[PDB]
């Protein structure tokens, strides 16, 4: 159903849903592992379904239909916990490449497509525990696509090549997140 900003479980999986106060987003629980964003002259916002807790070896399933309208998001996104981190396995994004201003550490081959691997640091910023300083880790897909499958293995495997070392995985999810722009989007977790 649609809701305003929270968390829980709905269907059998975790979802998470959150903005900024802004306007102009619906967010609907749908059946299963489905969840359906519409936005329109939005603020920023992040909703999507998934675990809680992830895992480091998960395999994880989408599809459905992204149509963004200008800057926006679809990832498997995540946080983990000693060390605090907030990571992004970028399938697809509107017209604002999220990587922009990162440090290219290297790049990892996965599922039918070459990612490039960046770095970021965010110092003070709201995190799963507060206002904090933490690092955030980016695999952005050079192949754009709405549907397919992630092995998260072969990403934080090639993290941990580049001097990252993730802790206790907190959750885990295929978000949409919008940045003042506009789309809709009905994507299926599995």
């Amino acid at each position: 159903q649609t809701i305003q900003p929270g968390t829980g479980y709905n269907n059998g999986y975790f979802y998470s849903y959150w903005n900024d106060g802004h306007g102009g987003v619906t967010y609907t629980n749908g059946p299963g592992g489905q969840f359906s964003v519409n936005w329109s002259n939005s603020g920023n916002f992040v909703g999507g379904k998934g675990w809680q807790p992830g895992t480091k070896n998960k395999v994880i399933n989408f599809s459905g239909s992204y149509n963004p309208n200008g800057n926006s998001y679809l990832s498997v996104y995540g946080w983990s916990r000693n060390p605090l981190i907030e990571y992004y396995i970028v399938e697809n994004f509107g017209t604002y490449n999220p990587s922009t201003g990162a440090t290219k550490l290297g790049e990892v081959t996965s599922d039918g497509s070459v990612y490039d691997i960046y770095r970021t640091q965010r110092v003070n910023q709201p995190s799963i525990i507060g206002t904090a300083t933490f690092y955030q880790y980016w695999s952005v897909r050079r192949n754009h696509r709405s549907s397919g499958s992630v092995n998260t293995a072969n990403h934080f495997n090639a993290w941990a090549q580049q001097g990252l070392t993730l802790g206790t995985m907190d959750y885990q999810i295929v978000a949409v997140e919008g940045y003042f722009s506009s789309g809709s989007a009905s994507i299926t977790v599995s």
